[PDB]
């Protein structure tokens, strides 16, 4: 059923330009990102891809693999991605899933209201264990910010690493910039621990 | 049912730091981002507070307005309000939807499989015609980018104004920039119109 | 639920390479052969449509409109179609329906249980009133014989005209060649009056 | 449920002019074409009685045996044919399947909208493993034509030998007459492959 | 659902070797033999009609009209009476009713669990009102007594006319022959009326 | 479904101002009073926490715990404590269980028709084997008496050594002052032997 | 089902030693007081009606009447009211309901899990227009309290004509004993209003 | 469903050994006695009917009919009628009932246990506006006591008239004889006014 | 179920005025009449445990025991016990069940539809193997007759020693007085044996 933060990615096989991709299992210590596009040869979703290319290996950096989808036949890909290859000079390095019919396309809520023929410009961040992490919904009509899910995988790393939180807007938090946040104490006794820090009990700031 | 894109956002009545309001149409020229934080007092979520305040007079000149939603008793936000105007110095200037038992929280499915207890981070927007333009959501543990949100906007009413589609990262695309994208041809005809102008039929950028 | 002869076509509005089509009726007076492809850009459907687009005017001098099917994107037919023109020197005269999620293809009974990705080689012959006279399920791998759709036609509109019925291999019957056959007679009255005729009194033939 | 391509030919036990018959089991190294006709003694589905028994060895020659069916008594299936040896000089050497009250004929989807009371003219084609290959209904009223079950049969198995497609009316395309087609890169890998080939790296085609 | 002796027979519209036919009603003021019979062109089926034949004025002189019935095409059913016309010298002057897929064999429980591929010698007895007067259900390897489907409607036609019973056996009765039998009495008012007449109060007799 | 008198009290897990408790389990051989109020930092039950934080001895005294309960976050818990005990000056010295959603609070019948975002004041007494003892639900607008439920933990726990029922008002009875009652005669054998005792058979104290 | 605090009580029609009783409407400009009893002849049961009939002015006073209920006939109702009237030399001024069977006991939640045979003592406060404003379950072993039920009503009426709220143990709360309390302001204009009175903004008292 | 004191008799109608008879109608001011027996030509069946038959007067005096009912043909019953008037001398002046498949009998609940074949011994009492007013079921084995049923019509009747009830074994009760007794008061005014009066306020006599 | 003669009572295990009592076994070799009552304190159920008590050693004499049951507390069962002995001088000495919810009395079909809050007068006479003998209904305004209770055990006990049968109003039938029936003869050998015996060969009588 549509999955949500906190459950584990849906186990399915799926067919992509790099051959067949069992989902959950075969990026089993990587983090990836799985994002939708409405169409193969439509002019946003090239430039998407176009910048995702560009950036490729600060998502490598990171340890995040990604990988497109869409509902078009995995030859329209192929010939997609040779155009991008040749118009735009940069190679596409990462694999597109091909759901026509919409299947996982359905299973992950990528279908909404305003087209019942392709997906929305649906983003889900996956970790290492499987887990889905953070879910995006853009509309056709717009492209997305790459450096935005980039910024947000390096705050969830950050996350898993030093038990933290992280500000607004970080690393650029108009109160703390760079800093992280320490999660809220739970009971009473941990609160008093910390009384007369800088904010108050529940707003805690370290460096790292 | 969990709303989508395209879909009117449904009508319901909610109790606010500001009063009632009758959700979808007490905003019924306006745009407006509806966003959900997982609990008053939490670091987090001031944050992102302080941050939507600060820079809410960009909200209004895209003609939208701000409004939250928490699990938190409508009394624990006006202390909440109050504690951020005397430690931050800023004014917190729009209504938080009070919501326990989480009845508009699990229509619009901000509950999700991490936390039983509150919402996650998501974010709505909604347009002057009340259709579900965009679906953000946001783990507990990171905080949101707001200026992402107000990209967005500025794109999403782009195009509602000049019956364009914004590339990606826009206005810094790495190959148009500011220039926005024609809507590529439906039928056969009107593809031919296109041919050899730069890019491709399909691929086709103008100024504004 | 799939349609079969002697049942209306169902009504359907379809979105094509020619715009919106409103499928049984704005062929209301014409025969129109819908027909099924699996993808565009594959090799033997390029092969049919070639041939479709070559024998285009003894179509359309019985009467009949071509009007082609699959779960790709109206985009790529279009791509598809230019690359057509252009490497094969024939322009593709007739209507492509786009049909991506495969809704129009379920309805149709066009997916079967070797491809959950694409349709077979579907065939649908609809005369002037709109019932279905005739249907071919091919599989993906060998192509079509158009020159045996162009004779399924003839008969059938023969048929309708005269009020006969066309022997095995019509017109090149080893019987009787080009010669029709007479319906056979209905009550015992009906058939006494037939006997002694050359066959037998079911089996009596004339010519046209 | 209605049998479909790729599906296995469902386990059935049949009555015919030559004894029992096992279906999908007693053919289990050779093709067979299963064959429905309205009903004996019309004068049509004689005609194609005839051709068929003209055309057995064709048949024998490519490994496939024949089997008719139809609602109409064994008894009347003898006293067909026995009017088929002696008038039309032939004898009828395959087996014809007796279906009154039409069991065998609703599980294979053989009776449609426009007769309550017989079969249309159905043909499927099943492969030495028993999968279905090829579908086709055919109406009451136009005879089917032979040479047309023979040409996919040839096509059918020059696929599960060489691996190729047929082009469309193989062995007379338009295009590359005799030539078999190669079927279609899957990967963006195996396609680069291909580049600059006759046609485009899709649609490349040899000789066998 | 299976037809009674005393309801009305279903409303049904037959084909028959003499047209068609409406079957409770075009003999709306007649008597009728509805009868089935397993297959055309089986001996025992043959030897019933025969003997129909033969007796069918003395069927006509009780205002009986007879109509046969069984699963197979009506174009087998002229062959057959051609058959018997020529070969034993007698004219079949009773419509036999078609139906192959058995729709009207199986509204009657006219097949049974011996075969599944034709009707047993079902025999139903309709009076000039249409009600459903005597049923008889025989095995298809026993041919029936004709004669006793006449003496069975000179009875059933004499209950109507005297308001009598017949006896056993009758007009043959071992204790009182021709005599028929007084309807017993229904009250004791009325039984003791008829005290001491012969054989008791409940079993009296007169003459017709 | 809601727990009644005598039902042992559901089992759950708890999250509270002290940490996780295991409901009717930790508190195994003790008493405690679960009591709900509708929200931290409101007047009336602000009071109400006073009372019990005094008079907790008492509670201590006759081996009952305190646990309280509301829909606010358990950090609002926290910062309500340290309200009072900076406004007030006394410190809660017992656990807050904190349920936002309701989950707990729908389970025990605490939400009712009167608000649909906060608890009543709702009062369970469970003793030492866990099981419900005494139910009070009082509204929004009145607190509650303390010392009635002081009251109420002496009665009980009087029966439970003693083998006795408590009148009314009871340790202050206006006909039998602090004695308590026997519990009545279940059979006409131990009813005689109480005859002619003060009051009657039925009604008989002593004192203790 | 369960009546709740805010729901109207629900219409019912019962038998009591007073006549027939239309429950709601019978008293509805009075505020009453709906209470059950195990049985008569009990001894608990009995101490406090003998404690509600001499209270009985001061429930008059208030405006409120009686109104007692268990399963037990109307006659033994009459037994026990006689046998009080001369052992405690009182009348029992209230009607007391009969109800065998027990079906308004089951509809108002009267039976629980520790006996099948009688009700707990139950208590109901109803308003002068029908709400159920206080539900009380006290169980069999103990006696209630009656003053508590006037402090109850008292306050509660209080809260209907002066729109405030009653503090814990009103009128005797340590904190500000006769005083009552405002109830909290609903949004931050109003409760800015408020701000340096003393406690704080939400713990305003006055005085009645 | 089984008929119980205080419904109304079925509606129904029943072909007796005097006509046709619609059941609580046909008696529409008078008391009947439905009465069953197992089955004619038993013997304890038949002391019944001689008992009934001799009483039958103070039956009419009482204005009641009787009327039997048993599974055994209506033939049966006119001849069981006519044995008793011969060998026991006396006329069966009621209807008998007819019942065989049981279907009246098994609707009143007087097929039991112990005989799956025939009824037991039923007996209801029908008053003059059908309802029912008292039911037996004595088993097969022991005869019922005919002067007990006319005893409680008796008493019955005499309820109705005088709105009294009778005693134990009335007319010939051990503590009043003759005499019947007041129905108990309703409410605690009407109980005081019989104060005092012998035995005591629920236990009051009279004479008629 | 409600149950039936022939049935055995059903395990219940109820609560009596001589404590627990586990019903159908508890008698396990005696026979009991289980009986019914409206209620405690009124008039006619008075006498009739009167006339019980009185007539108790007849009871006793042939090995049955009484034992009652009402809808009333157990106590008030006591206290009218006490008011018999002392008014009418006579002890009860059977148990009276105390059934208040009547869950014993629903399972026994002993609530009618006259009264919703009291069984009727209900008598199931239980043999000494526990199965139901005979089944009464009176209603709630006449008193049993005592002594044809006694009559019917004496000849359910006849009937069990010495396999006959009673007549009616046995022992003081008016054709055969004291004398017993033999039950009728089961098969046509069994018949012919008593024929020209007195009555007939069904109705045969002897003398005990």
């Amino acid at each position: 059923r549509i999955p949500l933060i906190g459950e584990k990615f849906p186990e399915m096989e799926v067919i992509t330009t790099h051959g067949k991709i069992k989902l959950p299992d075969d990026y089993k210590g990587r983090w990836f990102v799985l994002f939708s596009h409405p169409g193969d040869f439509t002019p946003v979703c090239t430039t998407e891809f176009y910048s995702f290319s560009k950036k490729y290996e600060e998502f490598k950096k990171l340890n995040t693999e990604l990988i497109g989808l869409s509902v078009d036949s995995n030859i329209s890909h192929i010939e997609w991605v040779m155009w991008i290859e040749k118009n735009l000079k940069v190679e596409v390095p990462f694999p597109i899933i091909a759901d026509p019919m919409g299947n996982v396309a359905k299973r992950l809520g990528m279908i909404h209201a305003e087209s019942s023929t392709a997906t929305v410009r649906a983003v889900f961040i996956i970790d290492d264990k499987g887990t889905v992490r953070l879910i995006l919904y853009y509309p056709m009509e717009i492209g997305r910010n790459i450096d935005e899910i980039l910024r947000a995988i390096r705050a969830l790393q950050l996350v898993d690493k030093a038990g933290v939180v992280t500000p607004a807007n970080w690393p650029n938090n108009e109160l703390i910039g760079d800093k992280v946040i320490n999660p809220a104490p739970r009971t009473i006794k941990d609160a008093k621990m910390r009384l007369g820090q800088p904010f108050d009990w529940w707003f805690t700031y370290k460096e790292v």
